[PDB]
């Protein structure tokens, strides 16, 4: 689950943010919000910055687009398979 | 779940938006939100765009209060059926 949270949250980061230079909020950006996404929040405000119902409208640019694709993978891994792995371990 | 999430997913956006010229958004629009419902969100303030607290006020219209119905039949399947069909998967 924390190999699944840098699976995505490198991508989302690099997608996004692509003019970083170092720093160490690449530190926590590359695993906070896949952290607190785990816990019931999605940032529906934030997937799909060139929205118009964005948060996030400076964020727009180009391969921005592909977050909701990673971020809709990632939740489905997250919740629907490595929750319910926890679920299925914590029964038996 | 994607049967689901179409069967709510393509009302809701045609109960909600019914002024649409064919678009590549209404093949994210019918798939989007009804994807993330599934983790944690509500939209809260966008089911009822009709009422006082809403962050859609200008999607009030005629048909728009079916929505709430639509929803409410939506997570249940979701979460109350089709989610815990997950659950009791992974346990067994
Ligand atoms: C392989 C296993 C099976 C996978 C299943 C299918 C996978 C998903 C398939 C999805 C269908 C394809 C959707 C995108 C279509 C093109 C979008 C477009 O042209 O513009 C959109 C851009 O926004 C995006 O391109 C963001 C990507 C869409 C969300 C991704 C799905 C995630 C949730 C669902 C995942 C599960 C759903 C389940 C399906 C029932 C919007 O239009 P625009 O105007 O360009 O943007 C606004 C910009 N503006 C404000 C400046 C104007
Ligand atoms: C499934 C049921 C639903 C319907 C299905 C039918 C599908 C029909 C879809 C057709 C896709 C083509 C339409 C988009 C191209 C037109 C231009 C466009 O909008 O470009 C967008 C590129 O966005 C994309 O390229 C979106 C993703 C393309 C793949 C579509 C899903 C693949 C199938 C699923 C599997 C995939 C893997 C999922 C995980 C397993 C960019 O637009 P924007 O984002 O608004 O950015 C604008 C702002 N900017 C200029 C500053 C950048
Ligand atoms: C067969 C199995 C049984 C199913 C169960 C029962 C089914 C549900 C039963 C519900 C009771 C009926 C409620 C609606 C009553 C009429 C509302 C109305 O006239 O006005 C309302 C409009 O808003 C709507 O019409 C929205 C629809 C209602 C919400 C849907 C329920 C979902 C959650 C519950 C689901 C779980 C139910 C749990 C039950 C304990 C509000 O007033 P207004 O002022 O017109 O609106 C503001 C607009 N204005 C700003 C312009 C003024
Ligand atoms: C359960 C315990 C709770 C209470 C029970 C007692 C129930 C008493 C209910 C009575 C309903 C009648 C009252 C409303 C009629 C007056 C006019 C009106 O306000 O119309 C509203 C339409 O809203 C509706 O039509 C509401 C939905 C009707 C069905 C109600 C639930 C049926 C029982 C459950 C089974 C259903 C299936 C559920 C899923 C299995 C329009 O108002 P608006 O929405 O604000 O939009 C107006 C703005 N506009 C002009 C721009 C459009
Ligand atoms: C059965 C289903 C199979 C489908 C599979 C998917 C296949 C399709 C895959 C990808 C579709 C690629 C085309 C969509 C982008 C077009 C829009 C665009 O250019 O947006 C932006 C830039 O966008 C880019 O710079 C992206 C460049 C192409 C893709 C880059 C690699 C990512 C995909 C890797 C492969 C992933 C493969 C995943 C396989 C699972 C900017 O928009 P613009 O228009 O350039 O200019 C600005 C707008 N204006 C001019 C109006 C002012
Ligand atoms: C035991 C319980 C069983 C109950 C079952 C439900 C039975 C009840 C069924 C239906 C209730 C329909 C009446 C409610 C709407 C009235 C308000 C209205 O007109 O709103 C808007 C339009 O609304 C429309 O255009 C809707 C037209 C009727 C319904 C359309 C089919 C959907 C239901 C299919 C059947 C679903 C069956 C589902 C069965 C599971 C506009 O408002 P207005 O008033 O036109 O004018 C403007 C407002 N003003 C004048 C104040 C300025
Ligand atoms: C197996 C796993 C693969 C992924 C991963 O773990 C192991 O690999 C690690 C490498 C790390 C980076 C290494 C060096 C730096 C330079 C530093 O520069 C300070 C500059 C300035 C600040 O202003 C000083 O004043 C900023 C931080 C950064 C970029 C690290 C970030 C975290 C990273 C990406 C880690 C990441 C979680
Ligand atoms: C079994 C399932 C039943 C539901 C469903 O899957 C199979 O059936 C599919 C049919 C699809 C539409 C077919 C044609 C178009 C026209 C296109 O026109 C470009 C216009 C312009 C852009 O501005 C060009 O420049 C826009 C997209 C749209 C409306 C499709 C959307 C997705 C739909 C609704 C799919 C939906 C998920
Ligand atoms: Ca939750």
């Amino acid at each position: 689950m924390a190999l699944v949270l840098l699976s995505f949250g490198v991508p989302r980061k690099a997608i996004l943010y692509p003019h970083e230079e170092p720093s160490w909020s690449l530190a926590k950006d590359i695993v906070f919000h896949p952290y607190w996404m785990i816990f019931g929040e999605v940032y529906a405000y934030e997937i799909d910055v060139c929205a118009n119902d964005s948060t996030l409208p400076t964020i727009c640019g180009p391969g921005t687009w592909l977050t909701p694709f990673l971020q809709a993978v990632y939740l489905f891994v997250q919740y629907i398979i490595m929750v319910n792995l926890l679920i299925a371990f914590f029964n038996q």
